[PDB]
């Protein structure tokens, strides 16, 4: 009785949601990707474009046509629009990669609760907010669930799947489902704040941020020691740097505004101040390490 | 005055004749007295020897020794395949020569007096370290080093057994040793620069790249690897989420090698414990260092992970 995904709207056509749709795309999903504006949309499908375009020359150098044809296929499969609730009638799944704002979010998904089938699936990428919180918004919280995607997505193959304790189990399977027709590997967390990765993982670089300022260790050691001493891909600060001090530090707030006392969630100084000099990594040229 | 003396000094300092001469006092570590015949100290022992400086590998009796001694033989056949697949004699030659620059004594006081460095890895226990500090304070040549291995103490508590403090630091190792490429050198705040670059240099002579961090609780790796892994550990004890989709997710969503609970098996899960209960111990109001319920029960039923067969999973 659960959906079969088919034909997937996504919500932001930035970094997250172009990925999302470019690989939804390149795996015979119908895709609606959906922004702001033209101009956006031309540019994130301009991005989706010259990503497969990269892979396409190197995977189909002994099959030109093949690698032209996939690129235009894949593309051809992505449709865009300004406007969500023109899209969602018989949509079966919509994936929202916005803004992390709570009354963004919601404004969105209440409008969509009245637009979309009565089959279609709700799924947040939201790093920062409890599903629940957005699923509530609107009245089919059984088919509201977390899908939490990972910068690259066309790259990364780990898909969270959340559900809230209204998700039905037909709608986690057919995330589940879906998520492997990506082809990626789904797992499973509670609705609970950063779900497994970014629980693990975000309070582990704050650490490393932490130790470095009280004077224990330089950022080049420590990057050095997390390499060789555990077989990390990249060290905390190079982690950091690629993966956004802004999107960070915010994550962070987030747990600290819900949890003041935890010693996990305390800011850094250090953090702030790049941030605030809008030094965000990689994404701005300079983050704790400088790029060019 | 005091700024016409910085500047003789300086230009002294730039002197050929200076700089001839402080490299002149150079002392480079070529003998190793290596105590502690487990995987650590053997792992040690075989770096070193395998990278041409002379072993001596300490164990409390001859059986002890000759058993640590076959293991490092036998990882040493292991890298010969792989060094020299297509060679066994020139495998072969690599082995023995490695093996028969490794000597062991059951008494490390009776070699220490023409040792460069002893790089302690015995039990983790404050007074059994400073017995044996203390008492190799008194053989050991003026210039020899003294280096602790430890997990679980600061290098300061070890290097006060001893009045040798400018020649004590921490030296820390990665199982396997001879793969982990990575040496944590710790100063603390009495060891001289002269006794820390020494250690930086043999770090890496062994093949490996030194990193520096204060005599801190974990140094470096171990203080954001291991409260990482217990709460990894507290994420599934919520249930918030099964061990094999954590694993799975910080592969695949982090990229490392293996989950937190794989990794925890191979690590250790009493080796991880008696870590993290030491931080617990000094700071029990900590939050990070609160025991884990799974961990302490697999600990008491002796499932210590891989190397029992048996951890958060089950081998063999």
């Amino acid at each position: 009785k659960k959906i079969i995904v088919k034909h997937v709207t996504v919500i932001g056509g930035g970094l997250m949601g172009a990925g999302i749709a470019q690989v939804a795309a390149a795996t015979g999903h119908t895709v609606v990707l959906v922004d702001q504006t033209e101009d956006i949309l031309a540019k994130s499908k301009k991005g989706i474009e010259e990503s497969l375009r990269k892979v396409a020359k190197k995977k189909f150098a002994e099959n030109p046509k093949a690698g032209d044809e996939f690129v235009e296929k894949t593309l051809s499969t992505i449709a865009t629009s300004t406007d969500a609730a023109s899209v969602v009638h018989s949509t079966d799944l919509v994936v929202e990669a916005i803004v992390e704002n709570l009354k963004v979010k919601n404004e969105l998904f209440k409008r969509l609760d009245k637009f979309a089938a009565e089959h279609t699936i709700f799924a947040s990428n939201t790093s920062s907010l409890q599903i629940t919180s957005i699923a509530n918004a609107t009245t089919r919280q059984d088919r509201f669930a977390g899908l939490h995607f990972f910068n690259p997505v066309p790259v990364m193959k780990l898909v969270e799947v959340i559900k809230t304790p209204m998700t039905s189990q037909k709608t986690f399977e057919s995330l589940v489902d879906f998520s492997k027709a990506l082809g990626k590997h789904p797992v499973s967390c509670k609705d609970t704040p950063g779900f497994i990765v970014n629980r693990l993982l975000v309070p582990y670089l704050m650490e490393a941020i932490r130790l470095y300022e009280r004077g224990d260790a330089s950022k080049e050691d420590i990057d050095t020691a997390m390499k060789l001493g555990a077989g990390y891909p990249m060290g905390p600060f190079e982690l950091l740097d690629y993966v956004g001090l802004d999107t960070t530090k915010f994550i962070v707030d987030g747990w600290h505004e819900m949890d003041a006392e935890n010693p996990l969630h305390q800011p850094s100084p250090s953090l702030n101040k790049l941030v605030a000099e809008n030094k965000f990594g990689k994404k701005t040229g300079e983050g704790f390490y400088k790029y060019k």
